[PDB]
């Protein structure tokens, strides 16, 4: 009994105990939410069917701590090797095809802004020099500003990754101008004129914003202010009159035709230009997990340490039942951190990738200040039921919490 402990001056077990407790309360106040609210715009953004899977694995992991505090039955010794392994990979396995579908979406969305201006502005696959004697390749890539071509061939390797011999691909022309569109952006919301018209855009009238910044420059866009001012109110037809008026229609016509057709419809035609995967991908990543969690098994068989006569549980679980799991789990953690930190600016979904991508980051710190604290402590029991129960606590109050909360307490914004 964790209370009897608590009387006689040992505290741990019954603090580990309630935290599981309101855990899983949270936990099942958070997953109830989401089914009544389930046709609601912030739950049906995301994917609904993973989302079941990550706050099933928050639940385990609270549980956790109901083997680890338990009474010497050898099916406990069991459930501790499959709940400490599995509980965890289900969340981030889940999450790691939710981020892996985020960062396609992202990747594909450069890839319609690439053709964009490969047919506006041009695209060289060799060096040349641009207006001005520096060095350049792709669409109006700069490689450097020394006059020495192998300087230029220097950082074209270093920036591609094999030997190019001044020569490079589409491909890989389209990689040196995502790094051009990502320093385009931050000028544009480093500058006060461009920025909340920036902001107001879809994805395509973006895009139609910073074809024209890659023309005429941020001061040059900042000239329209009329239009932009029509622009952020969503006047699209007063927009496209007014820019047809302008000197920059009548100087290149042809180029200003299609940037303000995009700006007109919102879609791509002035330009030539699963559901199911993600439950079986995770699916077969958790199924890894399990597999070694059987072999272990089989290797090292679960079994009650002692022959003794108590609350805490100690069973024979050898580093290796600890770490190969353990390191299983931290590879999941390393992927699902990529793609978070890759799509951390993505705004879908009420900025839903910036609520997962500050959940890896303390996931990361979590999980590498463990090793060393839990090896080298003579109190691992304790130990790990809090760090399974605060990874479970950092996931489920980082990305689930702010979720409930809008759909509760602001019905209107959603
Ligand atoms: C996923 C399912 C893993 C097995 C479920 C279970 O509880 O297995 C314990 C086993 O019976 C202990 O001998
Ligand atoms: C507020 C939520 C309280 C929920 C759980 C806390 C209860 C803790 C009781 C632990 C000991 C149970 C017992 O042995 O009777
Ligand atoms: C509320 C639901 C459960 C709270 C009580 C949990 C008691 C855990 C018992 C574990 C043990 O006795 O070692
Ligand atoms: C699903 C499988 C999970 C647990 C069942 C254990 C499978 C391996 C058999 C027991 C291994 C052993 O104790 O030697
Ligand atoms: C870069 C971010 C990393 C985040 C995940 C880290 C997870 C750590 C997982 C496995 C590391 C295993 C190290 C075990 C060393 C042996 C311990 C021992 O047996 O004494
Ligand atoms: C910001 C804080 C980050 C903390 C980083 C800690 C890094 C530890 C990760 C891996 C080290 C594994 C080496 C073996 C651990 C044994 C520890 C021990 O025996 O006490
Ligand atoms: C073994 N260790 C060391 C550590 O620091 N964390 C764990 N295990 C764990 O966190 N499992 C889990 C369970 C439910 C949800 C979530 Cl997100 C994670």
């Amino acid at each position: 009994s964790p209370v009897q402990y608590l009387r006689w001056g040992d505290p741990a077990p019954i603090a580990a105990v309630v935290f599981a407790c309101l855990g899983l309360l949270a936990t099942l106040f958070v997953t109830v939410v989401f089914i009544i609210y389930r046709d609601t715009p912030v739950v049906k953004s995301s994917s609904r069917e993973l989302c079941y899977i990550i706050l099933a694995g928050i639940c385990l992991g609270y549980l956790c701590t109901f083997c680890l505090i338990a009474k010497p039955k050898q099916i406990y010794c069991y459930l501790q090797r499959i709940g400490i392994g599995l509980s965890p990979a289900m969340s981030y396995s889940a999450l790691v095809t939710k981020t892996y579908r985020a960062a396609r979406i992202l990747a594909m969305s450069k890839k319609n802004i690439f053709e964009m201006l490969r047919i506006d502005e041009g695209l060289r696959l060799k060096i040349y020099k641009d207006t001005e004697g520096y060095y350049t390749i792709g669409i109006g890539h700069l490689l450097t500003k020394s006059p020495s071509l192998n300087a230029a061939k220097s950082e074209l390797d270093k920036a591609i990754g094999r030997n190019t011999n001044g020569v490079i691909t589409k491909d890989e022309a389209e990689k040196l101008f995502n790094q051009d569109v990502d320093a385009a952006v931050r000028g544009i919301l480093r500058n006060a004129k461009l920025k909340p018209v920036y902001d107001s855009l879809d994805a395509v009238r973006r895009a139609a914003l910073i074809n024209m910044v890659f023309q005429m420059g941020e001061t040059g866009v900042a000239g329209f202010t009329n239009s932009l001012r029509m622009l952020q109110q969503k006047r699209w037809d007063e927009a496209a009159v007014n820019l047809a008026k302008s000197r920059w229609y009548n100087q290149t016509p042809n180029r200003a035709k299609r940037v303000i057709t995009t700006f007109r419809t919102g879609t791509w035609d002035a330009y030539k230009i699963s559901a199911c995967a993600q439950l079986v991908i995770a699916f077969i990543l958790i199924c890894i997990q399990l597999g070694i969690i059987v072999a272990l098994f089989i290797m090292e068989p679960p079994d009650i340490m002692h022959d003794y006569p108590e609350v805490y549980l100690i069973c024979n679980t050898t580093n290796l039942g600890v770490v190969a799991p353990l390191g299983y789990n931290g590879l999941l953690i390393l992927a699902c951190t990529f793609y978070a930190f890759k799509t951390r600016n993505v705004p879908a979904n009420f900025n839903e990738a910036k609520y997962i991508a500050f959940t890896m980051y303390t996931t990361c710190i979590i999980w590498l200040a463990f090793v060393p604290i839990y090896f080298g402590s003579n109190y691992k029991i304790i130990t790990m039921c809090f760090s399974v129960s605060l990874s479970a606590t950092v996931a489920l109050g980082c990305m689930f919490v702010p979720k409930v909360y809008i759909i509760l307490a602001k019905p209107e914004r959603n």
